[PDB]
C-alpha cells in the first residue's frame, strides 16, 4: 500500500484490515507474504567462473588467436622427431598470452563492486513487530515483516520498511534521512496525514523510509511497503533498469575486430587465387601435405602478425598511471575505461551547496527597522565582518563600527537568533578551529549573537573554549525555551515558544519567536518593531523591506536571507497543538516585524577559473542549487554561468516550473538551460536523458543514496568524498575534496591521456598492418617465411611496447582545453592518416620480405640464388638436378630471418618516432621531447640483441647474430621510413586542408 502518508492512521488500519493492539494474525501473515513476497532486494548477478571466464574468450581477437594457437599446437607436434623440440614454443607463448589475459580480466573484475550490492548495508537483519501470536514484541528477521503488521521502533535502530506512523510513544522522533531526502540532521515525525498524494518523501512527516535511523525516540507503526516497493526499493529498481553504454574506444575495438576478422579470410582468399596455378599442375607427386603445413603456417603467422598482442598491457598501464597521476589531484578515478568517456564530457551538472560554494555560512548583513512615520521610512542596515564561524568581527553602519547594544532593535534580533535556533559551536583542540554543530544556517546565526553581544557582557577574559557559545548562553536564560514549532517546507520557517525566566523581568511573557524565507514571515506580520515600541505595519514600510532583501538575494551580493520576527502576544499555551505541522502556521500569525539577517555561502576560490576552462574547452556548466530560483540566478552570474548583463529567461528552471512543460519543451529547456532551482531526485534522471538526446556525455554529482540513479546513468557518475558509499560505488570518480574545480582538472588529464593514448595505438595498430603485409607477400610469392609468429609476439610484446608506453608520457599540447570536446564517434585512423599507414604498411612489409631474400639472392655469406624463382623452395631435394646444385636447409637459415626481423625491429623504432606526432616532422618536434621514448628504444634495441647473443633465445628465436655489414644494410632498408613519412606529413600540413 502505497500513499499511506495521505492516509489517516485509521485508514491504514482498515485497509489491511489489522488491529493496532493485536497485530496481523497467522493467517493474515502467510497470506500476505504470498502477495508481497519478502521483505528484501533481489539477489546478486550470478556470474561464475565458467561464465565468467567464458567471455574473457567471447572477443573476436581472442577468438582468432585461440584459433590460431591450435593450428599452431597442431602443427607443433606434427613435424620432426626432433629436427627442433622448440616446435612447442610457439603454441605455449600464445596460449599464455591468452591465459594471462584471462587471468586479467578475472581478477580485474572480482576486484570490482556492485553499486546495487552497496545498497543491502541498508538493510537490517532483525525487526520488532506485535502479532496475534503473542502479546508481547517479537524480534523476527526484517526479510520476514509484511506489508500491514504492526512495527516498533527505537532509537539506534535502522528501519526495516516503509512504514506509516501510528502513535509516538516517545515525546519526540527525530530520524536520520540522511541518505534518502537528504537533510543531514535528525528531522521530526509526526502522525497526522499529509494531503498531497504527490508528496515527495522530505514531506511525509508521517513515514518512515526502510533504511534509515531513529536518531531520537520510539514509535508504533503499520508497514505501508516491503522490498522492492520501498523508497529504497524504488530505487534499486531503477538502478538495475539502468544500462551503460560501451566506452567509445571500447566501441571501436570491436568494430576494429570486425573488420580485422574480414581482412584476413579476404587475404586468404586472394592468396589463394595468386597461387591457383596449382590446379594446373601433375595429378601426382608433389606433397599435398607438406604445401598444406605451409598455407597453415602461414594462417598462424597472419593472425599473429595482425592482432596487437602488447596493446592491452601497453593501455592499462598507461590508464594506471594516469589514475594514481589524478588522485594526486584529489580525483579517485575507479574504472579505468573511464578516463576516456571523462575527457569527452561536454556538460557538467553540478550540486551547488558543498561544491561550487564552501557551505560555510556567515551573516554579512543584517537590518532593523529605524523609523515609521506617514510614508516616511528609514532603515537601519549594517554590516558584518568575519566569514568563519569563529566568535571574531565587528558590526558596522557605514563601515563604522558598533556596539550592538546602542539598539534595542538588534538587541531582540540577537535574542530571536540565539532561541529560534537547533543548532551551535564548538572549539576543538584538535586542530584549534571553531567547528559548526548542527546546521550551516543556522550555526552561522549563532555565530552572528557572539559577534554583536548585545549586553556588551565581558569575555576576552574568556578561553576559547568558552567562548564558543559564551553571548548565546545569556539569552538563553533571559528566557526559558518552553517548546519548538520545527520548520516545515509548507510555512517556510519555524519559532519557539518561550517563556520569561523567574520574575525579575517577566516582561508579559510568552513571546514567540520565528525566523523564515521573508516572504512568507513577513506577510503574516501586522506590526513593525521600532527599536523598543510596535507600529502597525504598512504598505510602505512593506515596500521598503522586499526591496532591500531583493537587493541582498540578486544583487551582487548574493545572500540568502532570513526574515526575524516575534508574536507578541501568543494564543495560550493550552489552545496550541503542539503535534500536527499543519496548524503552526496558524500559531505564527499576527507577528511584528523585528529584522532581517543575510548570509552568504562563499563560491570557492578555483571555482570561477574553472568555470571559464569549460568555456574555452566547450563544455556547458549546469547549476542543481537548492536557493529559489532568483537567486539561483544571482550566483550563476557571480561564478560565470552567466553574465553579470547576461540574458536568462530560458536558461534557468525551477523544479515546478520544468515539471510544468510538457515533454517536448522539457527536452528543449535541457540544451539551452544551465541553472536548475529547487530541484528534485527524479529531475536529474530526466535532465540526463534529455542531454543523452543530443548526444551530449554528461556528468552528474551526487552523493546521497537518492542520486545513484542519476549517478549510474550519467555517462561518468562523480560522487563526493564526503558522501555516502552508494553514491560512490555507483559513480566512476570520486571527489576526495568534493570541489568542482578537481572535476574540470580531471577532465583535462583525460583529454591528455586520450591524446597520447591515440598515438601509441595508431603505432603499434600501423605495425600491425606492415607485419601483415610482409606476411602476404611471403605467401603470394612462394618464399620461405621471413617472419616467424614467436618473433612477432615478442616485438608486438617487448620491442614495441617499450616505445609504445612511452608515447604515453608525449608532451601535451598547450592548447588542450581551447578546443572543443572530442566528437566520441571519431575514428582513430580515416582519411589521409590511413594512407599513410596504408604506404607505411606497405613499405615495411616489402624491406622484410626483401630483407630476407637479399641475404638469399646477393648476399655474400649465403648462396644467393640470383634472380631465380628462390620461392620454389618447396621443391629441392625432389629436384636436386633441376637448379639446385647444393644444400637444401639453405632455406632454414636463420640469417635471413635475422635478417628481415631486424630491419622491423629499427623500422619500428623509427615509426615510434614517426609518432611523437600526427602532423609535426621530426625538425620540429625533436625525438629530446619525450626523453622517455629515446630510452625505451636503447632498451629495446640491446633487449633485441639480447635474444641475438644469449644462448637459449637465439636457438629457439631462430635467430643467429648478424655481422656488422649486414647491420648496415638494415640501416639502409630500415632509415628510410622516417623519410618517407617526413614527406607524407609535409604533404598534410602543405598541400591539404589542415
Ligand atoms: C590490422 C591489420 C590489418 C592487416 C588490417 O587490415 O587492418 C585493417 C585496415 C584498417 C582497419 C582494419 C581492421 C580498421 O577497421 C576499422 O573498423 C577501422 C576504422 O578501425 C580501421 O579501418 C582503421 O583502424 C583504426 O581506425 C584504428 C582501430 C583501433 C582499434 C583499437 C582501439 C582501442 C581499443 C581499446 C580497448 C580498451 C584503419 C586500418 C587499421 O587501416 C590502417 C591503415 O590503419
Ligand atoms: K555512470
Ligand atoms: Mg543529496
Amino acid at each position: 500500500m502505497e500513499a499511506a502518508h495521505s492516509k489517516s492512521t485509521e485508514e491504514c488500519l482498515a485497509y489491511f484490515g489489522v488491529s493496532e493492539t493485536t497485530g496481523l494474525t497467522p493467517d493474515q501473515v502467510k497470506r500476505h507474504l504470498e502477495k508481497y513476497g519478502h521483505n528484501e532486494l533481489p539477489a546478486e548477478e550470478g556470474k561464475s567462473l565458467w561464465e565468467l571466464v567464458i567471455e574473457q574468450f567471447e572477443d573476436l581477437l581472442v577468438r582468432i588467436l585461440l584459433l590460431a594457437a591450435c593450428i599452431s599446437f597442431v602443427l607443433a607436434w606434427f613435424e620432426e622427431g626432433e629436427e627442433t623440440i622448440t616446435a612447442f614454443v610457439e603454441p605455449f607463448v600464445i596460449l599464455l598470452i591468452l591465459i594471462a589475459n584471462a587471468i586479467v580480466g578475472v581478477w580485474q573484475e572480482r576486484n570490482a563492486e556492485n553499486a546495487i550490492e552497496a545498497l543491502k548495508e541498508y538493510e537490517p537483519e532483525m525487526g520488532k513487530v506485535y502479532r496475534a501470536d503473542r502479546k508481547s514484541v517479537q524480534r523476527i528477521k526484517a526479510r520476514d515483516i509484511v506489508p500491514g503488521d504492526i512495527v516498533e521502533v527505537a532509537v539506534g535502530d535502522k528501519v526495516p520498511a516503509d512504514i506509516r506512523i501510528l502513535s509516538i510513544k516517545s515525546t519526540t522522533l527525530r530520524v536520520d534521512q540522511s541518505i534518502l531526502t537528504g537533510e543531514s540532521v535528525s528531522v521530526i515525525k509526526h502522525t497526522e496525514p499529509v494531503p498531497d498524494p504527490r508528496a515527495v518523501n522530505q514531506d511525509k512527516k508521517n513515514m518512515l523510509f526502510s533504511g534509515t535511523n531513529i536518531a531520537a525516540g520510539k514509535a508504533l507503526g503499520i508497514v505501508a511497503t516491503t522490498g522492492v516497493s520501498t523508497e529504497i526499493g524504488k530505487i534499486r529498481d531503477q538502478m538495475a533498469a539502468t544500462e551503460q553504454d560501451k566506452t567509445p574506444l571500447q566501441q571501436k575495438l570491436d568494430e576494429f575486430g570486425e573488420q580485422l576478422s574480414k581482412v584476413i579470410s579476404l587475404i586468404c582468399v586472394a592468396v589463394w587465387l595468386i597461387n591457383i596455378g596449382h590446379f594446373n599442375d601433375p595429378v601426382h607427386g608433389g606433397s599435398w601435405i607438406r604445401g598444406a603445413i605451409y598455407y597453415f603456417k602461414i594462417a598462424v603467422a597472419l593472425a599473429v602478425a595482425a592482432i596487437p598482442e602488447g596493446l592491452p598491457a601497453v593501455i592499462t598501464t598507461c590508464l594506471a598511471l594516469g589514475t594514481r597521476r589524478m588522485a594526486k589531484k584529489n580525483a579517485i578515478v575507479r574504472s579505468l575505461p573511464s578516463v576516456e568517456t571523462l575527457g569527452c564530457t561536454s556538460v557538467i551538472c553540478s550540486d551547488k551547496t558543498g561544491t561550487l560554494t564552501t557551505n560555510q555560512m556567515s551573516v554579512c548583513k543584517m537590518f532593523i527597522i529605524d523609523k515609521v512615520d506617514g510614508d516616511f521610512c528609514s532603515l537601519n542596515e549594517f554590516s558584518i565582518t568575519g566569514s568563519t564561524y569563529a566568535p571574531e568581527g565587528e558590526v558596522l553602519k557605514n563601515d563604522k563600527p558598533i556596539r550592538s547594544g546602542q539598539f534595542d532593535g538588534l538587541v531582540e534580533l540577537a535574542t530571536i537568533c540565539a532561541l529560534c535556533n537547533d543548532s551551535s559551536l564548538d572549539f576543538n583542540e584538535t586542530k584549534g578551529v571553531y567547528e559548526k554543530v548542527g546546521e550551516a544556517t543556522e550555526t552561522a546565526l549563532t555565530t552572528l549573537v557572539e559577534k554583536m553581544n548585545v549586553f556588551n557582557t565581558e569575555v576576552r577574559n574568556l578561553s576559547k573554549v568558552e567562548r564558543a557559545n559564551a553571548c548565546n548562553s545569556v539569552i538563553r536564560q533571559l528566557m526559558k525555551k518552553e517548546f519548538t514549532l520545527e520548520f516545515s517546507r509548507d510555512r517556510k520557517s519555524m519559532s519557539v515558544y518561550c517563556s520569561p525566566a523567574k520574575s525579575s523581568r517577566a516582561a508579559v511573557g510568552n513571546k514567540m519567536f520565528v525566523k523564515g524565507a521573508p516572504e512568507g514571515v513577513i506577510d503574516r506580520c501586522n506590526y513593525v518593531r521600532v527599536g523598543t515600541t510596535r507600529v502597525p505595519m504598512t504598505g510602505p514600510v512593506k515596500e521598503k523591506i522586499l526591496s532591500v532583501i531583493k537587493e541582498w538575494g540578486t544583487g551582487r551580493d548574493t545572500l540568502r536571507c532570513l526574515a526575524l520576527a516575534t508574536r507578541d502576544t501568543p494564543p495560550k499555551r493550552e489552545e496550541m497543538v503542539l503535534d500536527d505541522s499543519s496548524r503552526f502556521m496558524e500559531y505564527e500569525t499576527d507577528l511584528t516585524f523585528v529584522g532581517v539577517v543575510g548570509m552568504l555561502d562563499p563560491p570557492r576560490k578555483e571555482v570561477m577559473g574553472s568555470i571559464q576552462l569549460c568555456r574555452d574547452a566547450g563544455i556547458r556548466v549546469i547549476m542543481i542549487t537548492g536557493d529559489n530560483k532568483g537567486t539561483a540566478i544571482a550566483i550563476c552570474r557571480r561564478i560565470g554561468i552567466f553574465g553579470e548583463n547576461e540574458e536568462v529567461a530560458d536558461r534557468a528552471y525551477t523544479g515546478r516550473e520544468f515539471d510544468d512543460l510538457p515533454l517536448a519543451e522539457q527536452r528543449e529547456a535541457c540544451r539551452r538551460a544551465c541553472c536548475f532551482a529547487r530541484v528534485e531526485p527524479s529531475h536529474k534522471s530526466k535532465i540526463v536523458e534529455y542531454l543523452q538526446s543530443y548526444d551530449e556525455i554528461t556528468a552528474m554529482t551526487g552523493d546521497g543514496v537518492n542520486d545513484a540513479p542519476a549517478l549510474k546513468k550519467a555517462e561518468i557518475g562523480i560522487a563526493m568524498g564526503s558522501g555516502t558509499a552508494v553514491a560512490k560505488t555507483a559513480s566512476e570518480m570520486v571527489l576526495a575534496d568534493d570541489n568542482f574545480s578537481t572535476i574540470v582538472a580531471a577532465v583535462e588529464e583525460g583529454r591528455a591521456i586520450y591524446n597520447n593514448m591515440k598515438q601509441f595505438i595508431r603505432y603499434l595498430i600501423s605495425s600491425n598492418v606492415g607485419e601483415v603485409v610482409c606476411i602476404f607477400l611471403t605467401a603470394a610469392l612462394g618464399l620461405p617465411e621471413a617472419l616467424i609468429p614467436v618473433q612477432l609476439l615478442w616485438v608486438n610484446l617487448v620491442t614495441d611496447g617499450l616505445p609504445a608506453t612511452a608515447l604515453g608520457f608525449n608532451p601535451p599540447d598547450l592548447d588542450i582545453m581551447d578546443r572543443p570536446p572530442r566528437s566520441p564517434k571519431e575514428p582513430l585512423i580515416s582519411g589521409w592518416l590511413f594512407f599513410r599507414y596504408m604506404a607505411i604498411g606497405g613499405y615495411v612489409g616489402a624491406a622484410t620480405v626483401g630483407a630476407a631474400a637479399w641475404w638469399f639472392m646477393y648476399a655474400e655469406d649465403g648462396p644467393g640464388v640470383t634472380y631465380h624463382q628462390l620461392t620454389h623452395f618447396m621443391q629441392c631435394t625432389e629436384d636436386h638436378p633441376h637448379f639446385e646444385g647444393l644444400d637444401c636447409e639453405i632455406f632454414e637459415a636463420p640469417e635471413p630471418m635475422t635478417m628481415a626481423l631486424s630491419v622491423l625491429v629499427t623500422i619500428e623504432m623509427c615509426n615510434a618516432l614517426n609518432s611523437l606526432s600526427e602532423n609535426q616532422s621530426l625538425m620540429r618536434m625533436p625525438p629530446w621531447v619525450n626523453i622517455w621514448l629515446l630510452g625505451s628504444i636503447c632498451l629495446s634495441m640491446s633487449l633485441h640483441f639480447l635474444i641475438l647473443y644469449v644462448d637459449p633465445l637465439p636457438m629457439i628465436f631462430k635467430l643467429k647474430a648478424l655481422d656488422l655489414t649486414q647491420w648496415l644494410m638494415v640501416l639502409k632498408i630500415s632509415l628510410p621510413v622516417i623519410g618517407l613519412d617526413e614527406i607524407l606529413k609535409f604533404i598534410a600540413r602543405n598541400y591539404l586542408e589542415g
